[PDB]
């Protein structure tokens, strides 16, 4: 995965990219 807010991590609701 990419994470658009860089902490390498999926939160609940978090925008994904
Ligand atoms: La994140």
């Amino acid at each position: 995965f990419i994470d658009t807010n860089n902490d390498g991590w999926i939160e609940g609701d978090e925008l994904l990219a």
